[PDB]
């Protein structure tokens, strides 16, 4: 089974560059603004990263510069949007089947 | 469970534009050149699409223009690379993970 199908999208609006780690912030749409929280795992078109911080509707995620090259995340650029999907480490209704 | 972690990457090298559907072709690296085939499902950073055709090491995938806007696939541009991952409809030993 695999779908990689994204529930919603995000608008890159600001980049935060830290010589220790790179950070990117997107604009969360109405149906992703309700529910998502910092420390959550957001997959951008299916690449899971964690939310470093939320700037109101915006959300900054963490991205290592070398990981950015290793993945195709480096392709992101502000003014563009992303396919964003909510990911969770554990949940109440895990009981599969 | 979710990782969206990609085994390999692809280089966008040529775009094929059909007024019926949009097509994009990438350059498959050495460890993705062996195994992948047309009609296979490739997830680009986690968005699954099917291989319309292989051009030697290159691989053209299908992408609807409206789906391209609906997803964040439209962000792709030649000269850039993608996080590519192999997906299959069925297998001899999925195992489940
Ligand atoms: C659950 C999970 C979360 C990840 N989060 C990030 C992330 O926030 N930023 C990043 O550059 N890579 C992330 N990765 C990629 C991964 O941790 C690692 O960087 C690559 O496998 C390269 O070693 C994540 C991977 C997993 C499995
Ligand atoms: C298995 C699978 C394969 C898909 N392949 C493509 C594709 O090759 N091109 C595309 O634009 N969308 C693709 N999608 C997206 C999906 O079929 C549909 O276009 C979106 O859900 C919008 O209706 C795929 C979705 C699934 C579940």
């Amino acid at each position: 089974m695999f779908t990689g199908i994204v529930q919603g999208t995000a608008k890159l609006v600001s980049i935060d560059e830290k010589p220790n780690f790179r950070t990117h912030v997107v604009e969360l749409p109405d149906h992703m603004l309700d529910g998502l929280e910092t420390g959550a795992s957001v997959a951008h078109n299916g690449c899971c990263l964690t939310v470093t911080e939320i700037n109101g509707n915006h959300v900054s995620f963490d991205l290592m510069k070398e990981t950015l090259r290793i993945t195709n995340l480096g392709d992101l650029k502000v003014g563009d949007w992303v396919n964003v999907e909510r990911a969770a480490k554990f949940s109440d209704e895990i009981g599969g089947h």
